[PDB]
């Protein structure tokens, strides 16, 4: 399709999508001698997103900024295997994002999640210390100086998670989303919510995202780049998905059922899309506990 953007390489005069599309990292070009990342992968892409990085950046040591959106398995598992190939590289990431890569028990679980997407006899790379990752936290409203023709907004977008935060290029319309309007569907055109913290924090983020100037580029955690309409629509269009779904939990709960029927004709609908990042019984789980959220702010009891 025109409207969506989703193969390896060059997206922009000063963009590109680094390894798989379902797990991207975006790369942009920010001078003649000065690169960012955005996004922070699977850690088992390393050597994928290394050698991809490597076709467009003669000196990695150029690479001097790594966004990141939220502190999820798959959105910061590249960060301990590839920092120390990017000398110069800075992490931005919010403060709560920053807390995640200090606590034990979190990072475990992300390890834990990402050591299970290793393909049998694969081996990952050296690795930076989570704790000692080079970060600097970044606030809510924050305008990110990266060069001189890239200018991008922190917003603070939770909801999906309790840290996640988007990036805005107005210059270019932009919006690197992260997982903030959900899952885009590729089969059917549409937003599947994403909704595994808090339901009104998520609603309330997309009603401040749709006030944004009007999209040219969306760019969410998966799937990678949409435009036209898509971009324009993208933040009201996750918002009704989202309010879509909370109705048929509520019919269906109205009919006497358990969320166990809804989250396995969703994990059925939905969870083939993300099978290759997404191990084991985490898809179904995920439902679930989206679910669980959605039920304790709608149910009338
Ligand atoms: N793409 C998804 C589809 C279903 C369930 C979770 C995800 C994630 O993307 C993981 C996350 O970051 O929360
Ligand atoms: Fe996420
Ligand atoms: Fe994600």
């Amino acid at each position: 399709h025109m409207l969506r953007l989703s193969a390896p390489g060059q997206l922009d005069d000063d963009l590109c999508l680094l390894g798989d599309v379902q797990v991207p990292v975006f790369l942009l070009r920010l001078g003649e001698a000065s690169w960012a990342l955005v996004e922070g992968g699977i850690s088992r892409d390393a050597e994928l997103v290394w050698a991809d990085l490597c076709r467009w950046v003669a000196d990695p040591s150029q690479v001097h900024y790594w966004l990141i959106t939220h502190k999820h398995y798959d959105h910061c598992g590249l960060l301990p295997y590839l920092c120390p190939r990017l000398p110069n590289v800075q992490v931005l990431a919010s403060e709560r994002t920053c807390q995640a890569w200090k606590s034990e028990s979190a990072v475990r679980v992300v390890e834990r999640l990402n050591r299970q997407l290793l393909r049998a006899e694969q081996r990952l790379p050296e690795a930076c210390a989570w704790d000692a990752l080079p970060v600097r936290a970044v606030a809510d409203g924050e305008w990110l100086e990266l060069g001189p023709r890239h200018r991008l907004q922190v917003i603070e977008a939770h909801g999906h998670s309790d840290d996640h935060v988007v990036f805005y290029d107005v210059r270019r319309r932009r919006l690197f989303c992260g997982d903030a309007l959900g899952e885009f569907d590729e089969a059917e055109g549409v937003w599947r919510p994403l909704v595994f913290d808090d339901m009104e924090a998520y609603l309330e983020s997309l009603e401040r995202l749709q006030r944004l100037p009007t999209l040219l580029q969306l760019i969410p955690g998966h799937g990678g780049l949409l435009r036209g309409r898509l971009a324009a629509d993208g933040a009201e269009s996750a918002y009704t998905e989202c309010l879509r779904l909370c109705r048929r939990l509520l019919w269906r709960q109205s009919m006497g059922e358990s969320l166990d029927e809804l989250s396995e004709e969703l994990h059925r609908a939905w969870g083939g899309q993300s099978v290759d990042f997404l191990p084991g019984e985490l898809h179904l789980g995920s439902m679930r506990r989206m679910l669980e959220i959605l039920s304790r702010q709608a149910l009338p009891l």
